């Protein structure tokens, strides 16, 4: 029982950060085979971080302006490029600790893990969800660019997202391992505002289920709702409309617990309407939307406590 935000276990990328130098900015860089990835503002002075162009600041820098660092062994850089947002740093070793791996870029309302680190050392491990505005609500100081999310299937790691920069508000940007960014933000020393966000309903909803499946059903109600009466009580609320995909999506976590999607959907209607009363669900005080319903299988039982 319980049900806690799960990182994946950390190892199999532990064992690929690395710290990048050039010139006096120094950041973390991702080490798989012979090429190590990072955020292209490494090769920026102070001067050039607010009106930057990598094109140009690039071609004025050599092999040997770039000191890689794994551990206490120094790597020589072989060769570079720029892919996007990201430099690819060729290095005459190959990483031992390669891990098998993807690059995979995550859609909103999905979750990750992020490894937060420091001159490639690795600090922390916690679970981030992609929101709908692009944005994730991180915990990221100055040196953290080049820390890496990432989810582990089986054996597979599947990076997803390298960090770039800190919004005014305090949440995090950043790209997939191609160097595209998630939402429309640039690797510039400039005050850019997060869109407005939205509450992920799926997720809400996969949530929903894991209290019912870990054997609580206070919220639940005798009522159903149709998919278009539920979606006017979501966006006065500010919660994405619900879709028959993500109805489908939930196929399963229904069928374990015995409620109708639509049922569940009653239910958060009325949460939403009502409030909780001074209750909890899952130790909770509020609708927790950060667990997506893959989330939610892989945590909880498969049998419920009925
Ligand atoms: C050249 C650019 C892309 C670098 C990037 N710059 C920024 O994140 C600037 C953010 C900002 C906030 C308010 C007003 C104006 C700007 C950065 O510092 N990136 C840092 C990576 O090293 C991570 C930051 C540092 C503090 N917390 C973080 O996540």
């Amino acid at each position: 029982s319980g049900f806690r935000k799960m990182a994946f276990p950390s190892g199999k990328v532990e064992g690929c950060m690395v710290q990048v130098t050039c010139g006096t900015t120094t950041l973390n860089g991702l080490w798989l085979d012979d090429t190590v990835y990072c955020p292209r503002h490494v090769i920026c002075t102070a001067e050039d971080m607010l009106n930057p162009n990598y094109e140009d600041l690039l071609i004025r820098k050599s092999n040997h302006s770039f000191l890689v660092q794994a551990g206490n062994v120094q790597l020589r850089v072989i060769g570079h490029s720029m892919q996007n947002c990201l430099l690819r740093l060729k290095v005459d070793t190959s990483n031992p600790k390669t891990p098998k791996y993807k690059f995979v870029r995550i859609q909103p309302g999905q979750t990750f893990s992020v490894l937060a680190c420091y001159n490639g050392s690795p600090s922390g491990v916690y679970q981030c969800a992609m929101r709908p505005n692009h944005t994730i609500k991180g915990s990221f100081l100055n040196g953290s660019c080049g820390s890496v999310g990432f989810n582990i299937d089986y054996d597979c790691v599947s990076f997803c997202y390298m960090h770039h920069m800190e919004l005014p508000t305090g949440v995090h940007a950043g790209t997939d391992l191609e160097g595209k960014f998630y939402g429309p933000f640039v690797d510039r020393q400039t005050a850019q505002a997060a869109g407005t966000d939205t509450t992920i309903t799926l997720n809400v909803l996969a949530w929903l289920y894991a209290a019912v499946i870990n054997g609580d059903r206070w919220f639940l109600n005798r009522f159903t709702t149709t998919l278009n009466d539920f979606n006017l009580v979501a966006m006065k609320y500010n919660y994405e409309p619900l879709t028959q995909d993500h109805v489908d999506i939930l196929g399963p976590l229904s069928a374990q617990t015995g409620i109708a999607v639509l049922d569940m959907c009653a239910a958060l209607k009325e949460l939403l309407q009502n409030g909780m009363n001074g209750r909890t669900i899952l130790g909770s005080t509020i609708l927790e939307d950060e667990f997506t319903p893959f989330d939610v299988v892989r945590q909880c039982s498969g049998v419920t406590f009925q």
